[PDB]
């Protein structure tokens, strides 16, 4: 069911999804090991995810979230990298799309920095790299990430340097509490709480 409609550059909609994608990248504590080296992306193509199942999907969720939650949602718009975002986009998310090691226990998770979600298109720790080059700084291979629109209700605040949600909240926040310029992560722990809103193509660029 799901369709991938092309946004022109010209497109406000395009304009506002890369200045949200270039302006979040920042440094990484790995000095570039999982995602690469770069200060910012050359986007090749912007899509819109076009999915009514998958959409009805997250707005019924999204509705009982925001009853639970003096009608308050707590709707954002989240970046997602992942070696699934093909599955995802067909299928939605789902238990099999979750990171399973991660901090915060077993949920799908999200960011709120471009680049943090980068680290992630190959892999945990960026895997081995491209498939092509098996480098994980690699300037030439397209990478994806997708945009997503993410039902947080009530997050349970960690301050920091498939599982169930804390009683009582519906996501977890990883609020960074040592890295000064870090923004947040955010995990949810049902699927239906995000719906893969755009499809961004891009290379990461070498410093010049
Ligand atoms: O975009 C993210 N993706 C993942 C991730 C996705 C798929 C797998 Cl298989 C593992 C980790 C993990 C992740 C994270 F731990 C923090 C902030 C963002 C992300
Ligand atoms: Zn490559």
């Amino acid at each position: 069911g799901t369709i991938l409609i092309d946004l022109s550059p010209d497109d406000k909609e395009f304009q506002s999804v890369e200045e949200e994608m270039q302006s979040t990248v920042r440094e990484h504590r790995d000095g570039g090991h999982a995602g690469g080296i770069f200060n910012r992306y050359n986007i090749l193509k912007i899509q819109k995810v076009c999915n009514k199942k998958l959409w009805e999907r997250y707005t019924h969720r999204r509705k009982e979230v925001s009853e639970e939650n003096h009608n308050h949602a707590n709707e954002r718009m989240l970046f997602h990298g992942s070696p699934f975002v093909n599955a995802i986009i067909h299928k939605g998310f789902d238990e099999r799309h979750a990171y399973i090691g991660g901090m915060f226990g077993a949920g799908i998770y999200f960011a709120e920095n471009s680049s943090k979600s980068n680290q992630y298109v190959y892999g945990i720790g960026g895997g081995t790299g491209c498939p092509v080059h098996k480098d994980r700084s690699c300037y030439i291979c397209h990478r994806q990430l997708l945009f997503c629109r993410v039902t947080l209700g009530k997050s349970f605040l960690q301050f920091s340097a498939m599982a169930h949600s804390p009683p009582g909240h519906h996501s977890v926040t990883g609020r960074p509490s040592v890295n000064g310029l870090a923004l947040a992560e955010y995990v949810i722990y049902r699927g239906e709480q995000a719906y893969p809103e755009y499809l961004i193509t891009y290379q990461i660029m070498r410093p010049e």
